[PDB]
């Protein structure tokens, strides 16, 4: 699972990349929820997640293969199209962040 376990990096690495910035950078970090005024995101999202923890548990060798790490990333995704309405502005940049992943993520 090594080798798999590069193109995760490698993958996310692409999802951080200049070219995707303008729909990627709501999710380069966690959901501030208090900055925000988010009402209850952490009663109705249970397990947050973001690029950012992501690229910590590759470097920490916490995904043990490719499937653990992409459930982190559609979980990613997921939090975003559950708790926000489907017409925000947001869930627009998920769908096309999430474009990127899946297109490279199965080329694995
Ligand atoms: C994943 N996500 C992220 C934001 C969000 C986060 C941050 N900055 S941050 C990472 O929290 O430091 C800044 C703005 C954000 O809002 C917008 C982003 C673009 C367009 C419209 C809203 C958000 C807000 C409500 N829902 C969400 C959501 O699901």
């Amino acid at each position: 699972h090594m080798e798999q376990l590069k193109c995760c990096s490698g993958i996310l690495k692409e999802m951080f990349a200049k070219k995707h910035a303008a729909y990627a950078w709501p999710f380069y970090k966690p959901v501030d929820v208090e900055a925000l005024g988010l009402h209850d995101y952490c009663d109705i999202i249970k397990h947050p997640m973001d690029m950012s923890t992501i690229k910590s548990k590759l470097e920490a060798r916490e995904y043990r293969d490719a499937q653990e790490f992409g459930a982190d990333v559609r979980l990613m995704f997921s939090n975003c199209y559950k708790y926000n309405p489907p017409d925000h502005e947001v869930v627009a940049m998920a769908r096309k962040l999430q474009d990127v992943f899946e297109m490279r993520f199965a080329k694995m």
